[PDB]
C-alpha cells in the first residue's frame, strides 16, 4: 500500500512506486573517512539563523517537521560546495527504536541514534516545489545525535511532541531558533544525492557534519513515543524512520577538513 518503514511497505519495496529508489545518486549513503577526499577549494560554511521564524510543528506521518517562514532570505545556507542562497523551510529526524541505530548516514559503518536534516532550498527556483526538479536545487545539513549529556536547544522540541503525537497534528511552534541544535564544529564531508524519502528525487547536495550533537537518553526516548498512525487507528510507534545505506556508485565524497 503506502510507502513507509513497515515489513511489508519499507524500503526494499520503495522502488516499485518510485524507481529511481534505484538511481545512481541515491541517498544516505557510508561516509568512509579514509576514501574521502580532502578539498581546499571548499569554502566554510555560512549559516545564518539568526532572523529564523519558526512557525509550526506538524506530524506528516513518517516523521515530524518543524517548519519555518521561507518567504523571505530570514533563514540561509551559503558557502561551503554551495553556489547561490538556500533558504531553510524545515527541519526533522531520523531515529530508531534503540540508541545503536536510527541515522542514515553512517561514518565508517558507524551508526548513530539520530539524524537531524535541516532543509534548504535554492532561491533561483521561487519555490521548493520547483527546487525539487532541479539537481541543485536543495541543500540538505546532516546533523549526527549521540546519547550523552542533554542537549538544552532540542527540550523545546522534546515537550511539545505529546501534543502532535498522531499523523496530521500540528501545533503552533513560533520563536524557535535553530542555533541551538548546531555543534561548535562546521568542519563537513559533502557529496551530490537525493531525498531520502520518496519521491527520493536526485535533487540534494548534502552537507554533513563532522561533530555530532549530544542529547540525553530521556530526550530521544520521547520521540520513540510518536505514532505512525493517525488518531483513532491502530497504534504503530515511530520508531526506525530511516532508510539504509545506498550505492556510492560514481560519486567522490569531499571533506573541508584534514
Ligand atoms: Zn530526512
Amino acid at each position: 500500500h503506502h510507502w513507509g518503514y513497515g515489513k511489508h511497505n519499507g524500503p526494499e519495496h520503495w522502488h516499485k512506486d518510485f524507481p529511481i529508489a534505484k538511481g545512481e545518486r541515491q541517498s544516505p549513503v557510508d561516509i568512509d573517512t579514509h576514501t574521502a577526499k580532502y578539498d581546499p577549494s571548499l569554502k566554510p560554511l555560512s549559516v545564518s539563523y539568526d532572523q529564523a521564524t519558526s512557525l509550526r510543528i506538524l506530524n506528516v506521518g513518517h516523521a515530524f517537521n518543524v517548519e519555518f517562514d521561507d518567504s523571505q532570505d530570514k533563514a540561509v545556507l551559503k558557502g561551503g560546495p554551495l553556489d547561490g542562497t538556500y533558504r531553510l523551510i524545515q527541519f526533522h529526524f531520523h531515529w530508531g527504536s534503540l540508541d545503536g541505530q536510527g541515522s542514515e548516514h553512517t561514518v565508517d559503518k558507524k551508526k548513530y541514534a539520530a539524524e537531524l536534516h535541516l532543509v534548504h532550498w535554492n532561491t533561483k527556483y521561487g519555490d521548493f516545489g520547483k527546487a525539487v526538479q532541479q539537481p541543485d536545487g536543495l541543500a540538505v545539513l546532516g546533523i549526527f545525535l549521540k546519547v550523552g549529556s542533554a542537549k538544552p536547544g532540542l527540550q523545546k522540541v522534546v515537550d511539545v511532541l505529546d501534543s502532535i503525537k498522531t499523523k496530521g497534528k500540528s501545533a503552533d511552534f513560533t520563536n524557535f531558533d535553530p542555533r541551538g541544535l548546531l555543534p561548535e564544529s562546521l568542519d563537513y564531508w559533502t557529496y551530490p544525492g537525493s531525498l531520502t524519502t520518496p519521491p527520493l528525487l536526485e535533487c540534494v547536495t548534502w552537507i554533513v557534519l563532522k561533530e555530532p550533537i549530544s542529547v540525553s537518553s530521556e530526550q530521544v526516548l520521547k520521540f520513540r513515543k510518536l505514532n505512525f498512525n493517525g488518531e483513532g487507528e491502530p497504534e504503530e510507534l515511530m520508531v526506525d524512520n530511516w532508510r539504509p545505506a545506498q550505492p556510492l556508485k560514481n560519486r567522490q565524497i569531499k571533506a573541508s577538513f584534514k
